[PDB]
């Protein structure tokens, strides 16, 4: 329950999705409660416990295909357990029962599916990956046309708290003039709207229906872990699969 | 606390703002608790008590200048009690202590203020007014440049639940063919994203930084009243003022 978030979007018939919160786990501070990350310094046994709880809570049909996220733009087509490499920041699936998933703690998680409910995908979009084109790459994996793809922006660090240096603004500006609107001067730095930037890049590829984007992992401390708030902390995850 | 929502945005020093929920009042079903509306059939005594509670909790400096909302696009500059007509759907103020306020129960409330914190405004944007240009009219009232104006989208009925007939879609398309991206086919009707429409119109005026858009009054029944969900129901309100 409090451990799970159900994306609010015109979800087509044969698709299911969910996102986790820091609530309902067994981990101790700084990972207090539902930490799903096995690589942030938490007790490995606690992480296993939290994953089993969340998987059952979200009714996952199978274990998620965790990726070796490297803040890049590579997408993994989930064709079968035996993979040659899981080094990617997004995954795509058209097979019922296969669970796509991305791990975050401030970075933007994006879930995708077509209106026909036959293809799904999940993308890990920290600022670097987003700037590089992870969302664009994920969209291209779909056989369906972009206009028929809907997307949900998951809980990430919001525009009221996402402070970044000028080099971040420069990186986005060098690739899209409109990215200028997503940065508000904050002293020598800028407050960045990661949701606005995601909507811009998605719109560039032809995606029209984008949902979610109502949260702030930094501010809602009682609900989400935040790397920016607490350098050493837990991790949440967003999942999507064809039923 | 639960009776009030604090807009998450880089609010300048001399500005204050808040938005109510249905929690914390004295009204009974179907207006249970914090109903601030005096024309929806509730106990007038309860509405007064609810108003006193919110005003105190929000720490408003004076009583809100309630408008005779007619779902239009007229903006009322709050220049002094003796008005020829309060028949408007948005108000503007540059006078410390004056409270701008809009009442809603699904319709989109929008709050505005410039980075300098010397001008503010609140708009009631149901689909009719939004389509007519209530947000554009509100921005034009500002002396500051649009790029220096920030906006906060308050709790409204979300796309997953805002089902509208082709007439609503046609109206927006009549104004701008790009508005078509905000309508997802749903049987013989459409699911409209009022936030996306608001962001489109706001961008058109030059406003760059828009916050919020974080809710669904229909779905979050424990937190908001919803006309579409319950025909007979209470009302929430969004406020903003210069200190």
């Amino acid at each position: 329950m409090n451990a799970l978030i159900v994306p609010q979007w015109p979800l087509p018939k044969g698709v299911a999705a969910c996102s986790s919160t820091r609530i309902g786990g067994v981990s101790l501070s700084p990972y207090d409660s539902l930490n799903l990350g096995a690589h942030c310094g938490d007790n490995p046994e606690h992480v296993e416990e939290n994953r089993k709880r969340l998987f059952a809570a979200g009714n996952l049909p199978s274990k998620p295909v965790w990726l070796e996220q490297v803040h890049g733009k590579n997408v993994l087509r989930l064709t079968g357990e035996p993979y040659a490499s899981k080094r990617a920041d997004a995954s795509y699936s058209n097979t019922p029962g296969t669970v796509c998933a991305v791990m975050t703690a401030d970075c933007l998680p994006v879930l995708f599916c077509n209106r026909e409910g036959t293809e799904v995908a999940a993308a890990h979009a920290g600022w670097r990956g987003l700037c590089e084109g992870v969302l664009e790459e994920t969209v291209t994996c779909f056989a369906d046309k972009p206009e028929n793809i809907i997307a949900w922006l998951g809980p990430a660090i919001g525009p009221a708290a996402f402070e970044v240096g000028p080099e971040v603004r420069d990186a986005f500006l060098a690739k899209d003039a409109q990215a200028d609107s997503a940065f508000l001067p904050h002293g020598e730095k800028f407050l960045a709207d990661i949701y606005q930037l995601a909507r811009q890049r998605l719109a560039n590829t032809g995606v029209e229906h984008v949902y979610g984007g109502d949260r702030c992992t930094f501010s809602e401390s009682e609900t989400f872990f935040s790397y920016r708030r607490d350098k050493t902390t837990g991790r949440m995850a967003s999942f999507i699969w064809l039923i």
